[PDB]
């Protein structure tokens, strides 16, 4: 067992090849499948796993009632092999949590699970399944984290947490964690910025995070930092707006785009110099469809021109949260860090006439060989027997 | 593989961080989940497992009928990974038993399973799944044991068993077991004492047990002993009474507190010099709620003042049995033995209008970082389809 | 990995301690549990497994209809950890078979599965899951084997097969198998004898088999042989008749006891010098109850006196097939071969008003410490929803 | 771990011994079993696995509706241990695919999964679960592959793919793959030939494929090639026609037999010099029954005489696709490559009045010891509760 280096560059990619699909909701119609949301993928030097937040209930059972609710003492972080349905019979317990993150440093798994009351939530950190540290809410207003994988470089793993209003200025902190122990943290000095549900990845020994501004931006904010937590902040400049909801594409801004800026969805983007791979919904108003767009100067340029678009989910099909995950050379045998992403396909409330809300997942990995756009939707027929 | 040393002290702790929650009853509404009671946790140098006594039946099935009954030829000891639901598809068979204990000596698992008739029950000892010894009832009146983990020190494991009345003077024996073989035992000379369902843990090469007086004590009896079984006995002196039922907190006694002393519930406490961490229900009369209380002189002092209280389960929510379990430095990498505990959340009879009785579980581990009180209840909606 | 020696003696035992109980039928009421019969246990140097013949159907499903039938192209030999319910989710596939045997030589598993038509059945031998040999019916009349574990000594495993009438003189052969290859066989010269469903075990480098005479004996026939297949034959002389049905106990015979000799049930017995441990039903007419009897001169003596009786299943409770299995010193660390046994508890047809027939199991191991008699019945409530 | 040599000859065999049967459809009546088609078996140096294409739905659930359809974004390649039912609880996710192949090179698994639109499908190659390459449709007309195992020789694995019409001249390419990377390919110059769903196996360092002519041949086309992809092509000459549908047996041809040549079914054959082992349906017009036929000069001779016939599935029972798979000496310890085969037993549409279509499987391995013909059918009772 050797810790991940994290010192190579991101693999440049021309397209995205489909990696997994679990068909969770379709199967859950009869099978014993957890009601879940906020799934995310993370890899070790040996395997890739799907993490998810359960509602402590199964699909098509009465206890799935009212699962549109985000937080409760019943939610737990669990994981299963990628591509498999999240079931009590194949899932590993990770932590009690209504907000979470996880990642592998090359030696062991780190998991971060937040639970407790809105006014004093506590993040429990585990390393190899053993509690190693905790961190308590410092603003007493819903301590919350990535809902995707943390990023690891040379034995240290990094994450971002938010505490405060989701409709105004909040507080954002970056953490450096070693063997499950917080060794350093810093509060981001970011007035007029808003950070939630960051998707973070390593690249050339440094961390880049693309996040969600729930306050007043329809473009996505970002934060990057080295291992010493020396950071920079900004917003993606592209007129190809990445959040949902958002305005129709037009001239962008290197600051928060106020038009349709309230609300949002977890997302991600991959930075390559001044360019950016943007993953976003197809609809500007609802969580429908998904597409990958290559914009060669979109990180710093404000125009709405782009070079490549690849369809992932049709515009008439349900999508939801999305996030980045990487495969390290230690796993692939490549000489660079390979970018991948996952998409949550949300079914149920509030858009459909059910008593429940749950999601299935698809994932893709970046390649330089031939690829194709299509639609890989959830495919479940609602409502269910329970409703 | 190396045997656990068990020679370090208990880690001092300031609070308790949530470690697991299985949501068993909620999931069992649809899923294939055992009807269980008396769950308990025990760890090896590699992993932690939940042990439990099944009724040889699944939730929401007709065979769950009359499972309020404690003893039958159908009950078996089984185990599964911590935090997972006890299902026939993920559970390991341990022993046929209606009373049980288990612990890992660093090399292999020891399980103790008692079955047979009330007037001649036999405890079957297994080491690495192989029968290694038996011990038969010596008072012919329901031979019974911990219903939680035994305690191991330097290759020897220790447990306590009781035989005789549950409403009067009985007989209590301590056992030393090596590789599943009883190498020594001694009967405790404890007139006017009553010991049942002991929660035992190792601390500085010696064993401490906190138990249940079902005869005439609303405070908890304790027994401690070295590897040679040289023992001491007493009662927790704190006016913060630990049993259920019990009187309102007042001046305590270093002997059995007779007020509300009959009946009781399995519980635990952690000794730290003259101080004590007490886990107990919130209700004085019923198995509802749960809390952890730090009383700096409560082991030997009779006053009812305490320093710390942490909420675990709300007073309006069902609780039940609770017990200690520890994580050895061989597992954690710490330089002390870490205290943890589990709580059984009992649903169904006799308090609820169902045909069945079963429990789910939560567990916590002691830390010195920030923690928070809350309520992590079972959360199931009764009655069920079967009733 | 080292092959089992099989050169030590059987462990003398004073009683039987309960080892496992699966509660298969109770759980199968709701859970996904195979309809099975002819379960048997067999051990490796590492673990013990339950083998069984499925009907290719689950309990409480329509395909369990008519499962009173013994042979079909749908029956398969499968195995699961001892004490666990036989489910498609925890069971390993072994072979297609309506008659079977299996055993571990210390290195790998040998399985023998017979399938095909009544007039030309073929036994398929597998070693480590790879087909290594076959043997075809030589009398064209239902080739059939032990339905319990084969016996292994120093890298060779031994079994017995029958071909011919089940109500008259048939043909019986002993086989020596090495790494799944038949290296020697011999036909037993046994006129007026009848051998079916032999329970065989190793003892001091030789094999002893106690079997079922379905033709004209209410006592059990036996055959013993060395590694070169030099054999001896006889019948258990004890007036404590072991088969079912049978007459009331009286003066026995060293030949087949004709009274109530037709029909029968698979069983076993352990030989100790002139003495014998006899396992049998409690009823003389039906497959009900079970008991272990120590008869110090019952192997060669014809009286009906005995020294020890231990209750296993109550007379009013269903029992069925039973068989021996052993635990080698390589597994236990003992200096002798430990005798164990299993009992099949048959529910359904023809005794009960269902459409199906299936069994659960219990098992016990021989010890010299204290034990107790009791009743550990199936405990399922019939009929089921499917009927 | 060492790569498979693949340099020995095929083991000559006189008959076929039954190896596995999963009873999938029977069990799926109640159990949680995938709706599947196109199952196939492939082995490593350690184990044999069943691969299959799911419809992302379970039997007896509403989502099984319209599963007669071959292609969709919901279909995935998964695998489970041979002989076990394909369940979400025991199946490993491999790839998103509506056409697939897989094989083990001695070190890791190679999987090939094709998904995407009919006019631009993309094959995703994975080595040890990691995407290693892609290949895109070159004729824009349903890129498709074996639906059985690829063949490996000395670290290189080989497969065949087709692009173009299924009712006329198409394009056929052979691929050489090393560690999941395409290192060479060549288009077959085969005017008037049609290749689909090839069954390929290694033999003396070279690859032989027997395939399906869906255009105008009732006999099967073949292609063989060395590691450098230098190939030869032809048709099986035997008047014992191997496809379905087909004419009654008569004089054959070394070219495509036009009579009943349109349409077909995936199948296989084993070449032995001028002789051939032919597996085929019993019905000439429908997918019913299955038999193995040894024709000593059937590879190059056009007569309709044969030497051996062995019944596998009765003519009145449903069959379906069939394919070859081999066990290498690295797995068996033999000095030759052992031939095995599997048969898909298709139930439901279009031949039966259900809303769904699915298959179970049986498999056999070649031996030189005694064997027997019989019928090992699916055995499910249709329709189901869902219909
Ligand atoms: C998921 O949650 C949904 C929201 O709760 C459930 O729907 C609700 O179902 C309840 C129970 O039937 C229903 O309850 C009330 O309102 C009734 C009129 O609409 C009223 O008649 C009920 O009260 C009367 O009866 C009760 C019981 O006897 C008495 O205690 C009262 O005093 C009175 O006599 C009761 O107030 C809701 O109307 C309904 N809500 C909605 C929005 O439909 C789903 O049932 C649940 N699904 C599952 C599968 O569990
Ligand atoms: C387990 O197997 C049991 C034995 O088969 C089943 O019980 C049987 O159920 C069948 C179907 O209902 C039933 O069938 C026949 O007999 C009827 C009179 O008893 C007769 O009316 C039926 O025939 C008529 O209808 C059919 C269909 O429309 C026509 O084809 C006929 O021409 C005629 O009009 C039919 O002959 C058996 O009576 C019954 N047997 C017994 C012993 O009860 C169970 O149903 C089965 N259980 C499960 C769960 O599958
Ligand atoms: C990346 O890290 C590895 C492991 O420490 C190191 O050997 C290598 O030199 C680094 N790569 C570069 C380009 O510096
Ligand atoms: C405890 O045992 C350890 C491990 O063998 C030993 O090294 C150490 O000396 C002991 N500690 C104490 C306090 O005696
Ligand atoms: C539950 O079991 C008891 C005891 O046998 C029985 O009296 C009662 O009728 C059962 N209840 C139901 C609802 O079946
Ligand atoms: C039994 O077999 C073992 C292993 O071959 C051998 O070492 C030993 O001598 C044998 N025991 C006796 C009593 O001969
Ligand atoms: C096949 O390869 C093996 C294994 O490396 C080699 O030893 C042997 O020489 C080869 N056999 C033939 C027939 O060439
Ligand atoms: C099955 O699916 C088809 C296609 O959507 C639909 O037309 C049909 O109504 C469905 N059948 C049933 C019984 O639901
Ligand atoms: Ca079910
Ligand atoms: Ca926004
Ligand atoms: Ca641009
Ligand atoms: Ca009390
Ligand atoms: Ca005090
Ligand atoms: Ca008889
Ligand atoms: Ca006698
Ligand atoms: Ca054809
Ligand atoms: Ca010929």
């Amino acid at each position: 067992s050797v810790k991940l280096a994290g010192n190579s560059s991101l693999c440049p990619v021309s397209g995205w090849a489909i990696y997994s699909k679990d068909n969770s909701v379709r199967i859950g119609s009869k099978g014993d499948v957890f009601v879940i949301r906020e799934p995310f993928i993370s890899c070790s030097p040996l395997e890739c796993r799907t993490f998810f937040l359960t509602q402590g209930a199964l699909l098509n059972d009465k206890h799935s009632n009212g699962t549109i609710k985000d937080r409760s003492p019943y939610r737990t972080l669990m994981s299963c092999p990628i591509g498999e349905v999240p079931s009590p019979y194949n899932s590993r317990f990770e932590s009690v949590a209504w907000s979470a993150s996880a990642c592998h440093d090359g030696i062991n798994w780190l998991t971060i699970g937040i639970s407790g009351p809105d006014n004093g939530a506590v993040a429990v950190l585990k390393y190899n399944g053993i509690i190693t540290d905790t961190i308590k809410s410092w603003r007493n207003n819903i301590l919350r984290t990535q809902e995707s994988e943390c990023a690891c470089v040379n034995g240290s793993c990094f994450t971002v947490m938010t505490d405060g209003p989701s409709n105004g200025q909040a507080s954002y902190k970056i953490f450096r964690i070693e063997k499950g122990k917080i060794v350093k943290s810093v509060e981001m000095n970011a007035p007029n910025y808003h950070y939630e549900e960051c998707s973070c990845y390593p690249d050339s020994s440094e961390i880049t995070c693309v996040c969600r501004d729930n306050w007043h931006g329809s473009n996505r904010p970002w934060v990057s930092f080295n291992q010493n937590l020396e950071y920079q902040i900004g917003y993606i400049c592209s007129g190809i707006f990445g959040d949902n909801p958002r305005p129709n594409d037009k001239t962008g801004s290197c600051g928060p785009v106020s038009s349709n800026g309230a609300n949002g969805v977890k997302g991600f983007s991959f930075k390559y110099g001044n360019g950016v791979w943007i993953g976003r919904t197809k609809s500007i108003s609802s969580r429908n469809g998904f597409e990958m767009i290559w914009d060669p100067n979109g990180w710093t340029g404000t125009d709405n021109n782009f070079s490549i678009k690849q369809d992932i989910v049709g515009i008439n099909e349900w999508s939801g949260y999305s996030g980045s995950f990487v495969q390290h050379p230690e796993l692939t045998g490549l000489d660079c860090i390979r970018p991948c992403f996952w998409v949550e396909l949300i079914r149920g409330r509030p858009k459909e006439n059910t008593i429940w809300t749950s999601g299935s997942s698809i994932s893709f990995c970046g390649v330089n060989s031939d690829t194709v756009g299509w639609s890989w939707p959830d495919g479940a027929e609602l409502p269910f027997t329970i409703d």
